[PDB]
């Protein structure tokens, strides 16, 4: 059972120092509820050098492995700093009681690789243009080890 995939857009406006992330949809999420599906929501963190700088989150979708969000988030990152940050996208299962367990996550930006680096590079190369791309979710343990 794969963890799932997430589709989001990135847009960077260098003059304004405006970094926009639109969480579009996730698919094929791992089932997190016993005898059910999942109740997924998404967190978006701006990081640098192992520090959480800013945190944003989507609404919760109930009883789905294939949630649509279409929710936009913006961060202030000046052009002198944009190459030095990470944007971390985490899908979690909401439970009314207990910690919300991460399904999986990915990050783009400084120290990203593969399709994550490709997405970030495309954003940087195309100022003011939103670029949507799919990403495979990865186990929290591994991504956090990269980010710490
Ligand atoms: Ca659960
Ligand atoms: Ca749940
Ligand atoms: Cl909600
Ligand atoms: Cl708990
Ligand atoms: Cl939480
Ligand atoms: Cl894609």
């Amino acid at each position: 059972e794969k963890l799932g995939d997430i589709c989001f857009s990135l847009r960077y406006v260098p003059t304004a120092g405006k970094l926009t992330v639109v969480i579009l949809e996730a698919k094929n999420l791992k089932k997190m509820d016993v005898g059910g599906l999942s109740d997924p929501f998404v967190k978006i963190h701006l990081m640098q050098n192992g520090k959480r700088l800013k945190k944003k989150k989507t609404t919760i979708k109930k009883n789905t492995l294939n949630p649509y969000y279409n929710e936009s988030f913006s961060f202030e990152v000046p052009f002198e700093q944009i190459q030095k940050v990470q944007v971390v996208v985490t899908v979690l299962d909401y439970d009314k009681i207990g910690k919300n367990d991460a399904i999986g996550k990915v990050f783009v930006g400084y120290n990203s690789t593969g399709a994550e680096l490709r997405h970030w590079s495309d954003m940087l190369a195309n100022p003011r243009r939103p670029i949507a791309q799919w990403h495979t979710l990865q186990v929290e343990e591994e991504v956090d080890a990269m980010l710490a």
